[PDB]
């Protein structure tokens, strides 16, 4: 069952190809990584791959469906339904607690508040905060703070959930933590792309597609 | 006396405000150093001052006229004829030799393509390059393909110089030989402003400005 596929994709900035031509199919549960160095247009890729920004050229679909990038603000809220991201950066709300952040997501979808606070605070426990939920993220530390982020992104039980260098900022021992978070997040079924530098974080995956100058130039698949 | 100023810039993507409010100036001649990690916004602020990217709020101010986002053709005659970009990828056309790629935005500019061969070999010739000017990208290491996009960034005599860790891939021997030419390029009176995590580089400059979650948290007067 694919789950994502993505075809001719091209993007280009400033008259600048990014992305020269690319294509490639994600499966259900399936755990890949897009590795490659400067230039490699990696992120950008993940970007148009999880429906933030419209290529220049090519077609994405979800499950088979072909993304209407007519109606961005339906294509925002199937985003929110379907997709969950995690960025190196945590991007949680000041203003609001861990709890109240992992929320947003499901009360975009219409959620009464009871219901997804009482989701949020099972998210957020199954991930070891479950004693910080009213902590604001100024309280949090480095590693709490991706987690809570982690949190979010299953907010809504995504069929697809995007890393960005999601263990950029962590050190040795959150970089292991957040890792296993994804071994296990798989291992329940979710599918997961994750860009990063880390080869050795690359090596744990199912599939790594490696990139270079906008074009996957090789995939090695590890079962 | 002012070549660059911000007043209340701030950014917004997805509803989320990557710089939440900044005013800065930039001194004529002077080399001024952005630092700062995941999260501070950095690059994003580069991108807008750069005339790159538009802010969501604010203004920017080159040599005290104030930029006008929405007129695409101003835009593009500011960046090509005043400013001058290097990033942390050389973004060199692998089709043109070293030469080539530097004249393009001379080209672009309407000189004539004799008097432009004669600036690009000399500006090459400064860098350690005067012997590669037919050397397509293939052909050169990364320490040499960043000089060639420096060579390129000086094309049109810019009056600012914008730089996003310039450096990052690079090694030692490198990017000491890059800053050098940094150094270099500002004796001679062109203003640079360069975004990087690295405090060494950051302490070779006039000043710096330490950003964290979309602000400018302090600065660092070295002169
Ligand atoms: O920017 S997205 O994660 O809502």
């Amino acid at each position: 069952a694919e789950i994502l596929r993505a075809e001719n994709i091209k993007k280009v900035i400033r008259g600048y190809e990014i992305l020269k031509g690319i294509s490639l199919s994600v499966k259900k549960g399936e755990f890949v990584s897009i590795i490659g160095a400067s230039g490699s247009g990696k992120s950008t890729l993940l970007y148009i791959l999880g429906l933030l920004d419209a290529p220049t050229e090519g077609k994405v679909f979800l499950e088979g469906k072909e993304v209407d990038y007519t109606n961005e603000k339906e294509l925002s809220l199937l985003r929110n339904r379907k997709l969950g991201f995690v960025f190196q950066f945590h991007y949680l709300i000041p203003e609001l607690t861990a709890l109240e952040n992992v929320i947003v997501p499901m009360l975009k979808m219409g959620k009464p508040k009871k219901e997804a606070k009482e989701r949020g605070e099972y998210l957020l426990s199954e991930l070891g905060l479950g004693d910080k939920l009213s902590r604001k993220p100024y309280e949090l530390s480095g590693g709490e703070q991706q987690r809570v982020a982690i949190a979010r992104a299953l907010a809504n039980e995504p069929i697809l959930l995007f890393a960005d260098e999601p263990t950029g900022n962590l050190d040795s021992a959150n970089t292991k933590r957040v890792m296993d978070i994804f071994l296990k997040i798989n291992e329940g079924g979710t599918s997961i792309v994750m860009v990063t530098h880390e080869r050795e974080l690359a090596e744990l995956t199912h599939r790594t597609l490696e990139m270079k100058d906008g074009k996957v130039v090789g995939e090695i698949t590890r079962v």
